[PDB]
């Protein structure tokens, strides 16, 4: 199980972990922290330039590139680490593509005008994340006769979806999008059953560091939550998730190494 | 419904518990404060031995076991609500622990000095069945037969299995591998039907896994502590009381959403 860009590969036959580059001077600074967290063991930078506050007003196309691009590039022409890209916009996907980014890692499944279309042109790996509704009203009253069957739909029609536009199964990503449209018991019905989502024979993203569901959980707030992270970051790559998306590489990287020995001494290579 | 008796309460072990381990070095004060800490910290009962019961540490006579040992068990046993385990190896500190509130005897030498065994059975309290010994033919097999034999053993000599923990020992005559092994076979151990305690805090199947001194294991020792515990490991001893039961928590409330209520 490997993925393709930009000359090179990824090789997913072990859990990978893919450190949080938050773009919302400031050039220097993203180069630093990433050059920080590729010390501490991540292999995928994922740069982002629109927070998903709900209140908070979309970022237009001309600050998302600004933000976005020169930091891609940076990265791009000083490390050999993957990079991806987190927006939903064709312009930035394109211009992303264009100056080194490997996977185009869009919540929003690209449902934006364009967008399908754009990550397609670019052949590179996309990841496809559950959320229900959009960032602004997502949390207000989340619902679900069943969260895993309904997010489980939601996967076999996006990549039937992407399949359509000319984007081949073997670039695609699944991540069921901790914290999008769900509650805290939602979260926990999804972490439970995430190696359920290996069916699709596909790789498996997740995002749970420092989310609602650790701090909902302990009733702590956003710089508390390092262990709960762990924990969540364990439980997701016991059951086979291959990329793990954080803020806290260096120990979620260090809690990766004792998954892979205790995966290593399995004959299943899996826990479900 | 796995649950444990001892000196008038119980341990309902439904759920994983945090074991906190206590140094025993004015030191009675300091005791309590760190038995104090812990149990704010979410551990629900307290390992006292730590430093001074280590592989390695000096050898006391019984008289200085007893005066080291039994006045931290009674000091804890009247101020809190927590269970207490008691590192030990000799009949007197066993029989004496229990005479003051110690609610678990835990030997990591399974109750081979003379008369160790005689005396916890005396006491009706459990027993922590540990495995120690590095060479394996088949690490799980041999440390599965060692279960079956101390059993026998102890159900012999009046312990009953209701009363008995298994402990596999991890770093007990054991390499980096053997760890490994025991770690990702330790589901298959509930055949026994029995409780599960592990203890891999800080220990050296992550130092030597990581390359780090001790005071850098925390996040490794989490991560085998929340292996152990998707596994349906009930008892997990550790330094880091806060961090570890956060990490259980978490554990737990996957647990409840799972149908199964284990990983394996
Ligand atoms: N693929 C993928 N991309 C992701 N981007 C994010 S942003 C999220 C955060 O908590 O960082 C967030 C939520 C709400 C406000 C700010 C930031 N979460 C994911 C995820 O779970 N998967
Ligand atoms: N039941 C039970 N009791 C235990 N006592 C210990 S002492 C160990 C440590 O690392 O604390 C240790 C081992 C070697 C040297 C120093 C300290 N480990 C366990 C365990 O794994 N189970």
């Amino acid at each position: 199980m490997k993925l393709f860009a930009q000359g090179t590969s990824l090789d997913l036959s072990h859990p990978h972990v893919m450190g949080i580059l938050n773009v919302t001077n400031s050039l220097i600074d993203a180069v630093k922290h990433a050059n920080l967290m590729i010390n501490a063991g991540a292999t995928i930078i994922d740069v982002g330039g629109e927070s998903t506050r709900p209140g908070a007003a979309e970022v237009s196309v001309e600050e998302e590139l600004q933000r976005v691009i020169p930091v891609v590039e940076a990265i791009a022409q000083r490390f050999e680490v993957w990079i991806s890209v987190d927006t939903s916009k064709p312009e930035v996907i394109r211009e992303s593509a264009k100056v080194g980014a490997h996977i185009i890692n869009d919540i929003r499944s690209l449902s934006e005008p364009g967008a399908l279309e754009a990550a397609a042109e670019t052949g590179l790996p996309v990841c496809l994340m559950h959320m229900q509704g959009n960032p602004k009203t997502m949390q207000e009253a989340p619902k679900y006769d069943d969260v895993f069957a309904e997010v489980n739909r939601y996967f076999i029609e996006q990549i039937a979806r992407c399949e359509q536009a000319g984007i081949a199964k073997e670039k695609l990503l699944l991540d069921p999008g901790f914290g999008f449209g769900k509650n805290l018991s939602h979260n926990y019905s999804l972490l439970a059953r995430l190696a359920e989502f290996h069916h699709f024979n596909l790789p498996l993203l997740v995002g749970m560091s420092r989310k609602s569901m650790i701090g909902q959980l302990l009733n702590v707030g956003p710089s508390e939550r390092l262990s709960g992270s762990l924990a969540c970051a364990v439980i997701a790559a016991m059951q086979g998730a291959h990329i793990i998306r954080v803020h806290d590489v260096k120990e979620t990287v260090e809690a990766m190494r004792v998954v892979e020995a205790t995966l290593s001494a399995k004959e299943n290579k899996r826990y479900e």
